[PDB]
DNA sequence: CGCTAAACGGTT
DNA sequence: AACCGTTTAGCG
């Protein structure tokens, strides 16, 4: 076990889900107004959406290179 | 296991 | 500060 707390791995809503596909499909990158108001929209953290979009480009960039 | 959220150390 | 590349780990 870490000495370090970890932070609780979030379980995104399938709203949730659905709605940062979409933005994922419209914008690879968002700007931070963008990303702090995708937050609030889905009542998320903006650190939340900011590692779901991180983690969503290394997905994209691993299937590019497919 | 496999998908992927969060963590690490480095890079822009 | 946000990102990158990669690792590490939660959990269905």
């Amino acid at each position: 076990r870490a000495k370090k707390p970890r932070k609780a791995r979030t379980a995104f809503s399938d709203h949730q889900l659905n709605q940062l596909e979409r933005s994922f499909e419209r914008q690879k990158y968002l700007s931070v107004q963008d990303r702090m108001d995708l937050a609030a929209a889905l009542n998320l953290t903006d650190t939340q959406v900011k590692t779901w979009y991180q983690n969503r480009r290394t997905k994209w960039k691993r299937q590019t290179a497919v």
